[PDB]
């Protein structure tokens, strides 16, 4: 489930060519990870900044970071359809493997692989309506120190903010969310509710699991580096993951 | 030059589908990135661990690190053949693309991107003969205090180690290198010495740069996370880059 989630997280990162871009990391996170939501990374307290930080969701917008308002309109639009399977082999002692694993209650008999299956479909690209106006905002605006994640960061030095751009989603009937706001899209004829990923014993082909990834599920997204200088002035920069 | 070196490293490392490569910075560095080398992960002191840490090149290998030897052959094989020219554009404006321009004395006279185009021809793979050998080691021996990086990492913790495990190189008709302890390899029907990579102006053909990508060079690597302990042990962990 989760694990064959990162399957098709994986496959369409590693399909899609983009450096920049961050996997979601579960089904029931999809809504913290699309455009105008914060992250956070926190690099673990064991490793000195030797260790890639940690990305967080959290449940903030940017407009619940900044003094003033801020357009918050977004849009979809058809990104690609995949009309195959994407299909790869997960080792049974790696990490995703050993996880997929714990799925089969009494093992995998032996198998040494799985085979993963991941009919994407239509996969649509969420974004800001106008990305200038949002930098323009960021350059403008200060972070309210009420806000108890903007104090936590400026406190700390560990926690490092982000700013979720565009997100990478499996397209949906109408909008992909609720709790966003978007503009009224377009009905295209695209392949809505089919994406599923399966994962086969290598030993055995009737043994198998399967999830289903509803409409709308963010799969991929990419963020800026968001900074609150000391003066409470924000920068955002582009990133790299 | 080494922008368009760049461009040759990100298409590398686009079309291979790893995620954890990392690209060779530039061809007078590519010998630093050979299996066994050791690089440094420093995080700039301006970022507080919200920032992707720097990847330096040094001249140490494991050998130069610890108290005890370690076998030091390594191997080569053939990874994959180009037979047609990888083709992208770069926008003018870019990082790259700025890079890019700063080589056409007048200027680009007004276009706004560069067709790139890199020829790898034959693509090999360079690695240790026995990683399970240079694992068992890295479980047994020590870290020597006289090692100058040594001491400067124990003492720094701004100061990370990795272990170079794998390099993807243009292929050569021998040895990649003659600093590096080689098995003797096969002298297969492989394309060697025709590496190239060229920028053309968007808005004149006739506009262009272009460079050799010498026999032997690294284009990216695979390394391990190195961690010294405070009783001069080690343990490496897979990385992600």
């Amino acid at each position: 489930g989760r694990p064959m989630f990162a399957v098709a997280v994986n496959e369409f990162i590693r399909s899609a060519g983009q450096d920049s871009l961050c996997g979601v990391p579960d089904i029931n996170s999809s809504g913290d990870f699309m455009p105008l939501h914060i992250i956070v990374k926190e690099v673990p307290k064991v490793l000195p900044c030797c260790r890639r930080p940690k990305i967080k969701r959290t449940p903030y917008t940017l407009n619940d970071i900044l003094d003033e308002p801020c357009p918050n309109q977004l849009k979809s639009s058809d990104l690609v359809t995949f009309t195959e399977p994407l299909v790869s082999n997960v080792k049974a002692s790696s990490s995703i493997g050993l996880q997929i694993l714990k799925h089969f209650d009494s093992g995998a008999k032996g198998s040494k692989n799985f085979i993963t299956s991941a009919s994407l479909g239509t996969v649509v690209k969420a974004e800001t309506i106008d990305i200038t106006k949002v930098l323009a905002k960021v350059r403008t605006a200060k972070a309210k120190v009420e806000n108890d994640l903007v104090s936590r960061v400026m406190k700390t030095k560990r926690l490092c903010l982000g700013l979720v751009v565009e997100t990478a989603c499996v397209a949906a009937a109408g909008k992909l969310t609720e709790a966003d706001n978007w503009e009224i899209s377009g009905h295209t004829n695209a392949n809505i509710g089919e994406a599923v990923v399966t994962a086969t014993a290598e030993l055995d082909k009737n043994l198998s699991r399967k999830i289903e990834i509803p409409p709308g599920t963010a799969l991929a997204y990419s963020f800026m580096d968001l900074e609150i200088l000391e003066d409470r002035s924000l920068r955002v920069s582009s990133s790299a993951g």
